[PDB]
This record gives C-alpha cells, structure tokens and sequence, in this order.
C-alpha cells in the first residue's frame, strides 16, 4: 500500500501532492471522492487564478499523448474548461497512463479557486460518474496488478495535531481504533448509503448519506435543518447560508447516524469552525442546507475528520471507524 500524505489548510480542507508528466510536473490537489475527474491547470491558461498555480506544459513532457477533445466541468461552486490530454500520472510511487483535463479557463471557479492553494482535482468517485468515460485511477492501478485491492482510505489531518494520509490499495490498522464498520452502497455512482439520521427530536428513516471527502460541511434536508435551528440562538449571516453560534453554545445538538450495523455520531466539537476574528467567543457551524430530490445528507470533511473512512471498489462498500487521535 502507497500513501499520500495530507496537509491541513485552514482547518476546513486539506490537499495532497501527485504528479502529471514524465519530468515530475508536481501538483497540489483536492481529492474529491464526489468526483471522477482530474484536472490540471495549463500553460495555455489565460486566467488570472492560473497566476498563483503550477501549471502544465505538455511540450516538456515526452510521455505526453495528445487528445484536444473539448471539456467543460461543471461543480456545485463553478465550472473549469479545456480540453482531454494523456500522460503518465504518479501517486505516491505508482503510477500510470491517464487521461485527464487539461484546464485553460478558471473564471467560472471563482472565487473558490485564487483563494486556495490547490491547482487542481483528483476525483475518487466511479467511473460512471465520469465526464469522458475514465477509469478510476484506483480501480486501474488494481486491475494492472500494481495495488492488492481496489480500494483506498482516508486518515484526514487535525489543525495543529497530525498529518493525514490517503492509502491506496489496502487498509492500516493504525489509522483507527474499535471496530471498522461496512456499509453497503445504495446506489451505482456514488458513494452514498443508507443511515437513520438523529437530531435531538428531529429523525429522518433510511436517509442517502453520501460520505464526500470535498465538501467542507455537513449537508442536511432544507426542512430538517430549519426544525434544528428553531430556537437553537444561531444567527444566519446576511447573504450566506451559513450560522454562527457562540462557541459554547449548550443547545448545540450531537448528529447520530445509524445502521443494522453500526452507530455514528458527530459532536459540536468536530462541526464547529472558531472565527475568534469575527468576534470573541464565536464560530460558525459547518453546517448548510441542501436539498436533493430524495433526502440527503453529505457527510463531508467534519464527519471524515472523525471517522477513518475505506472506500472499497470491489465490495461496493464503505467501511467506518474511529479515527486515531493521533499516530
Ligand atoms: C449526473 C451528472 N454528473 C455526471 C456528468 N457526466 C455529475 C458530475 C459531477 C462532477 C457531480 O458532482 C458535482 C459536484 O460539484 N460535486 C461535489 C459534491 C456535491 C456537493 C453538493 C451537492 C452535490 C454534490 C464535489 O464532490 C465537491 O465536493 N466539490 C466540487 S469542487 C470542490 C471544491 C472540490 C467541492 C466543493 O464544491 N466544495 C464546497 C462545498 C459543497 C457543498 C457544501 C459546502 C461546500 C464548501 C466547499 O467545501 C455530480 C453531482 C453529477
Ligand atoms: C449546491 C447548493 C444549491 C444550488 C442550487 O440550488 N441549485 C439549483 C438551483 C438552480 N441553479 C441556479 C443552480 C441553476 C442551474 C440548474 S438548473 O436545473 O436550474 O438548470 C449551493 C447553494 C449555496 C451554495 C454555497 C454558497 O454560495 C456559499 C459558498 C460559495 C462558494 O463560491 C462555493 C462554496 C459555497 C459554500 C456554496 C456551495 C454550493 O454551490 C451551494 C451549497
Ligand atoms: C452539473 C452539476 C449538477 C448535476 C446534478 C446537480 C444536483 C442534482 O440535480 C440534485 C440537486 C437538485 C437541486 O435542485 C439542487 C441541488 C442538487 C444537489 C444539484 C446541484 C447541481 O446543479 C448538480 C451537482
């Protein structure tokens, strides 16, 4: 099993380093297992977030494979274009052929894109989920035989505590403490399943939960967040869907998420976001609203900050366990 060390950026993300080209171009990215693209920001970009970046320079890459197809990525927060290239891509210390997009326009990914350090996308997800039919690298990596299993697994950073570490190809005993719990897939493309979620009161029967290493919230149902708020003395922000709470808030609920299985449960303490700045004793809840067509939660970045998480190609399954406090 390789790894990819994970760094922290602001508590709220975290980035791991890979490598596009055969003169190790090397890459910040976001790994995103609720997408199944990568990309790379080019030299022929003529953006101004594209400034900030290490780009691509396909002429400086003898193991580049010309595709010139043109593609557009649509994001919940915005939109990146180019066109499809082939070279080699390394992570950790595996590597191999890959298609990918090669990005020239980054304006319609703003703000998000000039106000973090990453340059690109890694996307995780399945391969239906894909723009362009490509293979998830973990999934080519295992049927060429470089990886034991078509799998991979998250250990996310702490601010000020730890490193992270993405795995790729088998599972660590030492990312996890107490027993690692497999929930099985409820739909093809993306990594969602089947929980009861608990708020105080407030319950939701058999709710999609899609366990999302980009998003940097808990997502909830519009209505079942508007119950959570009712006199919670959470302040929205003018303009933003977001909340701020004092710090200490006593009414501040415990999300529980369960299975036949298992028993998940996220603390004030893991959802909570310090903004000392903004004022003394405040934070904001990494918490927003979200309705899709059938009810859903997304268990992002705080859930995963507690949870050592396994995605697991070949079982179509989730494995859930304690994150290690520290290693
Ligand atoms: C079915 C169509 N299709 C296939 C096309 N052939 C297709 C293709 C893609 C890439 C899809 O994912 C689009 C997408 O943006 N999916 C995102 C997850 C998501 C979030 C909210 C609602 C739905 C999904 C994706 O995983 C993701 O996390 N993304 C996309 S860019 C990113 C910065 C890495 C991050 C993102 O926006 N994060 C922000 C975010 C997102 C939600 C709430 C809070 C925040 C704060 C930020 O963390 C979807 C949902 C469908
Ligand atoms: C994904 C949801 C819901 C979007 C939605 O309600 N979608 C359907 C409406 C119809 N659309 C207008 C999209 C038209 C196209 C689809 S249509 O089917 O109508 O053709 C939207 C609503 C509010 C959005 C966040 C906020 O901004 C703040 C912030 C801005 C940054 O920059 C990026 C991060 C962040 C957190 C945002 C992410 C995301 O983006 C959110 C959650
Ligand atoms: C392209 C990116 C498109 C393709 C599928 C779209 C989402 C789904 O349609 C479900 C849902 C419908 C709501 O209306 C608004 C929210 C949400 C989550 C959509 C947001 C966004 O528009 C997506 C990610």
């Amino acid at each position: 099993n390789d790894n990819i060390e994970l760094v922290d950026f602001q508590n709220i993300m975290f980035y791991g380093d890979a490598e596009v080209g055969d003169n190790q171009q090397p890459f910040t990215f976001i790994l995103d297992t609720g997408s199944a693209n990568l990309w790379v920001p080019s030299v022929k970009c003529t953006t101004a977030g594209c400034l900030t970046k290490h780009l691509y320079d396909s002429s400086k890459s003898r193991t580049y494979e010309k595709d010139g197809t043109k593609v557009e990525m649509n994001y919940v927060s915005g939109t990146v274009s180019g066109f499809f290239s082939k070279d080699l891509v390394t992570v950790g210390n595996l590597s191999l052929p890959y298609k990918f997009i090669e990005v020239i326009d980054t304006n319609g990914f703003e703000p998000t894109y000039t106000a973090s350090t990453f340059d690109g996308i890694l996307g995780l997800g399945w391969k239906d989920l894909s723009i362009g039919s490509v293979d998830p690298i973990v999934v080519e990596l295992k049927n060429q035989n470089k990886i034991e299993n078509a799998l991979f697994t998250f250990y996310l950073p702490v601010h000020d505590k730890h490193t992270g570490f993405l795995t790729i190809g088998g599972i660590e005993e030492r990312f996890y403490e107490g027993p690692l719990t497999y929930e099985k897939l409820n739909h093809d493309l993306y990594w969602q399943i089947t929980l009861d979620a608990h708020v105080g009161n407030i319950m939701l029967e058999k709710a999609n939960c899609i366990v999302d290493s980009g998003t940097s919230a808990i997502t909830v149902p519009t209505d079942f967040l508007n119950k959570m708020l009712q006199n919670l003395d959470v302040i929205k922000v003018p303009f933003l869907p977001f909340y701020v709470t004092l710090c200490n808030n006593s009414k501040l609920p415990t999300f529980e998420f369960t299975s036949e299985n298992g028993k998940y449960t996220l603390e004030p303490e893991y959802y909570l976001q310090h903004i000392e700045d903004v004022g003394p004793g405040l934070c904001m809840l990494n918490i927003i609203g979200l309705d899709f067509p059938v009810p859903t939660f997304i268990l992002g970045d705080p859930f995963m900050r507690k949870y050592f998480t396994v995605f697991d190609y070949d079982n179509q399954s989730v494995g859930i366990a304690l994150a290690k406090k520290n290693l």
